[PDB]
């Protein structure tokens, strides 16, 4: 079979290539020690230790003028760790820190003095840290990672759904009605099924979703023992949920499916965790579950689950870099919570292959847990060996967990790349004849301007045969992606999507066209030209542009909004002006503000066509209150940040809007330059840019 093996390989390649904050900060410090500050180039920030003491003693021979005893040492961190935990907070005056702290070439020493000192003043290091923005650094890392692996993640998620459903049906854990419901619920061709984001009091889950019809209701929740939970209707589901999160441990595990921001309470409105405690307590009606019921506009639910998980990684990362004081040990793992939840429930089997359960990643009813990796005594040896953990909990995930999981993932991927291959596609110059003879088909059976479906003998996996219009009628086998108009060639023996080799489906004048080279401009479904948008164009990356500066090659990013925003585009309303117009709302209730947002293809089309913030047809309401949360009212969130806009629009679409202030709501203090707006609210769609870069 081995289809399993290709799945695990991709899963491993995802975790292996994920940005570890420790590694990113280390490299950046070496970059600035190589260029901006060459006199420190000798310094390895992962084997030099910033140490803070209570006891101080004069020394005419040291670099600080002081020596210290280890017995009286309060904190012990690597230069990388120190930069991550905003060590500058520990000192009101920098030049004073040299009296109580120092940089040393070891962590274990009775006496910390000139013989183990390092020729760097804490003050120098702190003044260096002030000039650095590690949050922006990790953001650029996450943007590059997603640019490279977004489709890998989406496709893997789709195949995880399929495989878990099939395995459960074979074990007799779900009905065929339930299996049919689950599979049909992806694209919803017959529209016989309703799909909603899973929300709680207007706080939306990153990876969960709900699909229900008058017949049955299902909730998909990744990483649980049973990914899909069925119920006769919405209310039996609500009661099942309340019973499951009746456990404090299980309740926190379920909350791990929400952004760190949404999980914490706000100034005026509450957060997720507290709301769930009150639900089990009974204060909450229990109808507050699925309270917003935001409709899912995209065709494949995994496209939506992917972008939300993507935006959550960005935000969880922003928090983890900014605020890490007095936090839980699992904090930093949230970026990977969703990805690691894709461990296959089916067995795999291979030699010396580390499996999440052998790595402290156990399965539960509401997702995955790390308690064995964090507090389990199995790894307490490794954990105790690492410094800084005793006083900064977050490091458990940064300095121990993330690198451990990534290293074991690399081991796995190297093993499997030896064992298994990636490409077994149709060349047409050979194997085409043998293949068709296997499947009793012929060119006449493959319709021109059409597609032909097959089930593979090995796995019984669907496959699409087509003739290419650009490559001289060459025949290829492909499969649907999570993206509209995008198919991937497949391994003829297993049916696994080959993400490198892609094909584009286009419709025009009742004629279908397939292309390997690039999409055809003017696709009938999502054709924006016909709409009234004033500014619509395809963004061109640095390779198309003739600047030919350093890294001229890059084809995933554009200078559209950075450093200088494009002239063809409207400038965004500054954040302070928006906070003013909202606080003194009486005067500017009807005044307008310009916002940016990174959205999908279908979201931007629904916005420009229906002229609503969230792509909704429904009439808004009467009285136009827009004063906080309201039953069965859904919101989409925009931004004033050029940075966040560029980051969220890369490899996707940008949407700019004019909106009246009477609708925007900003509930949370930390999430700056961002605003929530009802979906049914009206807007003036000013611009739309395609940053898919498909030449």
């Amino acid at each position: 079979n081995q289809w399993q093996h290709q799945y695990f390989l991709s899963y491993s390649e995802l975790v292996a290539n994920f940005p570890s904050p420790e590694k990113v900060v280390s490299d950046y410090i070496k970059h600035k020690f190589s260029t901006t500050l060459p006199w420190f180039g000798w310094a390895d920030p992962d084997n030099l230790y910033f140490i803070r003491f209570t006891q101080s003693r004069s020394n005419n021979k040291s670099y600080t003028g002081w020596d210290h005893l280890g017995k009286y040492a309060i904190e012990t961190l690597t230069l990388t760790q120190a930069a991550i935990v905003n060590i500058g907070s520990r000192f009101d005056i920098f030049d004073e820190a040299n009296s109580t702290a120092g940089i040393y070439k070891t962590n274990n020493a009775d006496s910390f003095d000139e013989t183990n000192e390092a020729k760097m003043l804490p003050s120098e290091y702190l003044y260096f840290l002030r000039d650095c923005d590690f949050s922006n650094l990790y953001n650029k890392a996450l943007s590059d990672y997603w640019a490279e692996n977004y489709e890998k993640f989406s496709t893997l998620l789709q195949n995880y759904y399929i495989s878990s459903a099939y395995y459960l049906y074979k074990d007799s854990a779900i009905s065929k009605d339930e299996y049919e419901f689950s599979i049909d619920a992806i694209f919803n061709k017959k529209n016989k099924i309703l799909r909603y984001y899973f929300d709680v009091y207007g706080y939306y889950s990153s990876d969960m979703f709900v699909a229900m019809n008058d017949n049955k209701t299902m909730l998909f929740i990744p990483g649980a023992t049973n990914p899909f939970i069925f119920a006769d209707n919405i209310t039996d589901l609500r009661d099942k949920i309340k019973a499951l999160i009746s456990d404090k441990n299980t309740r926190e595990l379920f909350s791990k499916h929400f952004s760190l921001y949404d999980r914490q309470d706000g100034n005026t409105y509450l957060g997720v965790n507290s709301m769930l405690e009150q639900i089990v307590s009974g204060v909450v009606d229990t109808n507050y579950i699925m309270y917003s019921n935001k409709n899912i506009r995209e065709r494949n639910v995994f496209e939506s689950m992917a972008f939300s998980t993507r935006e959550r990684s960005f935000n969880d990362g922003d928090v983890i870099i900014k605020s890490n004081a007095e936090v839980q040990r699992d904090y930093a793992l949230n970026v990977l919570q969703t990805i690691l939840s894709l461990s296959p429930i089916f067995d795999i089997v291979l030699p010396e292959v580390s499996i999440p359960i052998s790595l402290g990643i156990t399965a539960s009813s509401v997702g995955i847990s790390f308690d064995e990796l964090i507090n389990g005594d199995t790894y307490e040896e490794r954990r105790s060996a690492i410094p800084g953990l005793a006083t900064n909990a977050v490091l458990l995930g940064i300095s121990f967990a993330i690198p451990f999981l990534i290293s074991k993932a690399e081991e796995n991927k190297l093993i499997i790349n030896n064992l298994v291959g990636s490409d077994e596609n149709i060349l047409n110059k050979n194997n085409l004849g043998d293949f068709l003879e296997k499947y009793n088909i012929s060119e006449s059976d493959i319709p021109e301007n059409g597609s032909l479906v097959i089930n593979l003998k090995n796995t019984n996996v669907p496959v699409r045969l087509v003739k290419l219009n650009d490559e001289e009628g060459e025949i290829v086998a492909i499969k649907g992606s999570t993206l509209s108009g995008i198919y991937y060639e497949v391994d003829t023996e297993t049916g696994y999507e080959i993400l490198s080799r892609r094909v584009f489906r286009t419709e025009y004048n009742e004629k279908i066209y397939w292309t390997r080279g690039g999409g055809l401009k003017g696709g009938q479904p999502f054709n924006f030209e016909g709409l009234d948008i004033p500014v619509y164009f395809i963004d061109k990356p640095y390779s198309e542009l003739a600047s030919s500066v350093e890294l001229s090659f890059v084809n995933d990013d554009s200078p559209l909004l950075f450093p200088e925003m494009d002239s063809r585009l409207p400038k965004p309303t500054p954040e302070l002006d928006i906070k003013y117009y909202s606080s003194n709302l009486s005067s500017f209730k009807e005044d307008t503000v310009i916002l940016m947002r990174g959205t999908t293809e279908e979201e931007a089309w629904n916005i420009a066509n229906y002229k609503t913030a969230g792509g909704s047809n429904k009439d808004l309401e009467e009285n136009f209150i827009e004063a906080g949360p309201q039953f069965n009212l859904s919101f989409s969130e925009y931004t004033s940040s050029i940075n966040s806009a560029d980051t969220a629009s890369r490899k996707h679409f940008l949407v700019i809007i004019k909106v009246q202030v009477k609708y925007i709501s900003n509930d949370n203090v930390l999430y700056a330059n961002h605003w929530a707006i009802p979906d049914e609210a009206p807007v003036e769609v000013l611009a739309v840019v395609d940053r898919r870069f498909i030449f």
